[PDB]
């Protein structure tokens, strides 16, 4: 239901936007958020829904309120306040200074120089799941390519087994969508139940996995702590199977949907890397937030100590304050604007391997299957939350259009 509004918020300032479950949703879910930018509604507005909390509706308060972390702090960045309070995974729920070691340890198994190390396996993953299917002349997408594709590539650098896969994606989601079955701190328990045993053994008899290399790094010159690696590859499991798994079905669905658009990167195969950024500020997914730490007058309204503050990372690249006819999906659109990987220090450090999955991912794609699109009378529905995303996407194409290569 709704909870009660606090004394310190004006009538004028509540807007009852549910995040997990937004009224206009069958409209799609970056429109049914959108509704949050039509003209009637205040830059910073207070929902009643999931315990109560502020929304910051346009870029430049999100830009804002990312950049100060004095104020506006990541130890509590998950709605509803329980998931927040539980959430603890490493580095997301640190503020500077303590959060950055963490950073470059992170970085070493999911920055720019892993995704060299990676690069021939996902490209050879990639062609090898298309090709599989292009004869078929349909599949379902979500299940067929957008899980498998950057989650095999996820277990192959974890050092996973690809049967644990299922159990994984279930726990991963109710952080994220949950279905109710499971709180966020049960989810979290169990994820933690799976780690520390691996966690221990990789410590004993290091590989050269990513958990292992967490699991016996150094933070600023010193050992990591058991519960701090335990911490970050929760995190890692998390962000590897959940976003770009996301975003893929986002950027299929759409390009299903408008021939013109594949037209343009089969003729303009260059733009590709242009067109994975426009389709990354319009199909941006990802909803997190911050807690005030003390009383705070932010643009005009008086936020206080502990509210929190829903801060929408899909919601920037949405704002026609940043781009004109921000719905229009642009390859050529000359400054694109967004914060999709997120802003501040909190910036994603899988993007680089994102982008990767996703150019891949339409070049390939397009090599094969130049000419596909939704299976007639197929309704596609999305699912918000933390991370957005798209229940299921069934495609068709004539297999005498494509190319085996
Ligand atoms: C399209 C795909 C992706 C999107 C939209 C995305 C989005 C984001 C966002 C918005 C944040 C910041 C959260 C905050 O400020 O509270 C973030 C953080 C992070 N992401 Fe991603 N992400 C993607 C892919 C990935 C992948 C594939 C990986 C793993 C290889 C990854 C690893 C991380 C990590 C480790 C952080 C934490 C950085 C920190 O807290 O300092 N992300 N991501
Ligand atoms: C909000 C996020 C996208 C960011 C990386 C994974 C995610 C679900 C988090 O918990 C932090
Ligand atoms: C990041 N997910
Ligand atoms: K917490």
């Amino acid at each position: 239901n709704l909870a009660p509004l606090p004394p310190h918020v004006p009538e004028h300032l509540v807007f009852d936007f549910d995040m997990y479950n937004p009224s206009n949703l069958s409209a799609g879910v970056q429109e049914a958020w959108a509704v949050l930018q039509e003209s009637n509604v205040p830059d910073l507005v207070w929902t009643r829904c999931n315990g109560g909390h502020w929304i910051a509706t346009r870029g430049q308060l999100i830009r804002e309120a990312y950049e100060d972390y004095r104020h506006f702090s990541s130890e509590c960045p998950f709605i509803p306040r329980e998931a927040g309070e539980a959430y603890d995974f490493i580095p997301t729920s640190m503020d500077p200074p303590e959060q950055r070691q963490f950073r470059a340890l992170a970085n070493q198994v999911v920055g720019m120089p892993v995704v060299d190390k990676l690069e021939n396996r996902i490209q050879e993953l990639a062609c090898s799941l298309i090709e599989s299917l292009r004869p078929q002349g349909q599949c379902n997408f979500t299940e067929d390519y957008a899980e498998p594709f950057p989650i095999r590539i996820f277990m192959l650098l974890a050092g996973l087994p690809e049967e644990d896969i299922p159990h994984l994606k279930y726990l991963t989601d109710q952080m994220t969508r949950p279905d109710g079955s499971m709180t966020f701190a049960e989810a979290k328990e169990a994820l933690y139940d799976y780690l520390i045993p691996i966690i221990e053994q990789r410590r004993q008899k290091p590989g050269t996995d990513a958990i292992s290399i967490v699991a016996n790094g150094q933070v600023n010159g010193r050992p990591i702590t058991s519960d701090e690696a335990k911490r970050m590859c929760g995190l890692l499991l998390v962000t590897g199977l959940d976003t770009v798994v996301n975003f893929l079905s986002f950027s299929m669905e759409f390009l299903a949907k408008s021939p013109e658009h594949r037209q343009e990167l089969i003729e303009r195969p260059e733009r590709i890397p242009a067109a994975c950024e426009e389709l990354l500020r319009r199909f941006s997914l990802v909803a997190d937030g911050r807690i005030l730490t003390s009383d705070y007058e932010f643009h005009g309204v008086q936020l206080k100590k502990g509210d929190q503050i829903l801060l929408p990372q899909m919601l920037s690249g949405l704002d026609e304050r940043e781009n004109a006819c921000p719905m229009h999906v642009d390859f050529s659109r000359q400054k694109v604007s967004h914060t999709t990987f997120g802003h501040g220090s909190h910036l994603c450090l899988g993007q680089h391997l994102a982008r990767r999955e996703i150019i891949v991912t339409l070049k390939e794609w397009l090599t094969r299957i130049p000419d596909f699109s939704i299976a007639p009378g197929a309704q596609i529905q999305h699912k918000s939350g933390i991370v957005s995303g798209v229940q299921a996407l069934p495609l068709v194409w004539d297999p005498a259009t494509t190319k085996a290569v």
